[PDB]
C-alpha cells in the first residue's frame, strides 16, 4: 500500500509451489494490456513472483494474503 502503485507490468514465467508465508507479503493481478494475464504474489524481501490464477493454490494464496474488497 505504500511501496510502488505504479508496478503495472505484466508477468510470464509462473512459479508452482506453496511460497513460505514468512516471507510473503501480499500480491497484485497484472494489467489487462498486457498478453498475458496472471497473478502476482509479493515477499517481504520486496520481490514480487508472478504465478497463473487458474491453479487453485494460487487462489488459495490471493485469497489469503489479501481479498479483494475495493470499489
Amino acid at each position: 500500500t505504500r511501496g510502488s502503485d505504479i508496478s503495472k507490468t505484466c508477468c510470464f514465467q509462473y512459479s508452482h509451489k506453496p511460497l513460505p508465508w514468512t516471507w510473503v507479503r501480499s500480491y497484485e493481478f497484472t494489467s489487462n494490456s498486457c498478453s498475458q494475464r496472471a497473478v502476482i504474489f509479493t515477499t517481504k524481501r520486496g520481490k514480487k513472483v508472478c504465478t497463473h490464477p487458474r491453479k487453485k493454490w494460487v487462489q488459495k494464496y490471493i485469497s489469503l494474503l489479501k481479498t479483494p474488497k475495493q470499489l
